[PDB]
């Protein structure tokens, strides 16, 4: 499913992810847009031969089991595919183990280089939350 932008707000939200850790809606929406296009079928391939899956892009190094990336642990206790369903619940609940697991937001490379420190309400503004 490719989300569009207030749609993915209003379901974040309702997920519980808006100030999750701090961190506003709007820099959730930022995070995906540029980890994923909004695209929950998006995947992407690791060096070390982990794979990022979903609208979030998460790591199955550590977080999802896809059982081809030998000695990775799998934290979310998820098969990866669950990442990738039009229902962002997965995503949404392993997202927040990541979230709160030190590093804050810093675990996604596109939201340290491509969100922090911007007006990441832009995100939302004029969506009905
Ligand atoms: C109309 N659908 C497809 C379904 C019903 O909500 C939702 C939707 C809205 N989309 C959308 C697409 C785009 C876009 O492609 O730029 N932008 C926005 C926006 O708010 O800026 C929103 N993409 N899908
Ligand atoms: C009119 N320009 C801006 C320039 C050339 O005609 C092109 C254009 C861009 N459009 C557009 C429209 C929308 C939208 O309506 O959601 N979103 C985007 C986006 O990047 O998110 C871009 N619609 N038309
Ligand atoms: C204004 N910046 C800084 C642009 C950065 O790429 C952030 C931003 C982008 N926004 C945006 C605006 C729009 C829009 O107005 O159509 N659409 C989308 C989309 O994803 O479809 C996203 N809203 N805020
Ligand atoms: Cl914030
Ligand atoms: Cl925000
Ligand atoms: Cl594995
Ligand atoms: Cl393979
Ligand atoms: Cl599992
Ligand atoms: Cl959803
Ligand atoms: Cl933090
Ligand atoms: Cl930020
Ligand atoms: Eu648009
Ligand atoms: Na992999
Ligand atoms: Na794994």
């Amino acid at each position: 499913k490719v989300f569009g932008r207030c749609e993915l707000a209003a379901a974040m939200k309702r997920h519980g992810l808006d100030n999750y850790r701090g961190y506003s809606l709007g820099n959730w929406v930022c995070a995906a847009k540029f980890e994923s296009n909004f695209n929950t079928q998006a995947t992407n391939r690791n060096t070390d031969g982990s794979t990022d899956y979903g609208i979030l892009q998460i790591n199955s190094r550590w977080w999802c089991n896809d059982g081809r990336t030998p000695g990775s642990r799998n934290l979310c206790n998820i098969p990866c595919s669950a990442l990738l369903s039009s229902d962002i619940t997965a995503s949404v609940n392993c997202a927040k183990k990541i979230v709160s697991d030190g590093n804050g937001m810093n675990a996604w490379v596109a939201w340290r280089n491509r969100c922090k420190g911007t007006d990441v309400q832009a995100w939302i503004r004029g969506c009905r939350l």
